[PDB]
């Protein structure tokens, strides 16, 4: 029951684009995000000042959705 959410890998600021370089992928509770919408948050810029390590959430991004 431990599945890896995105974490901000870095500090990531409000309407920020997000990439590859930027996210990681952590055991971190509450389980936010998927590592599987790692690639689905790149491009995708956040609806809030996201400071690195901070679990990255559906509802915190922009224009993200689940797949």
């Amino acid at each position: 029951m431990n599945q890896e959410s995105v974490v901000a890998a870095v500090l990531i600021p409000i309407n920020t684009a997000l990439t590859v370089g930027m996210m990681t992928t952590r055991v971190v509770s509450p389980t936010g995000i998927p590592a599987e919408d790692i690639p689905r948050l790149i491009s995708m810029q956040v609806n809030q000042v996201v400071p690195m390590g901070t679990t990255l959430m559906p509802d915190m991004v922009k224009g993200y959705a689940p797949a």
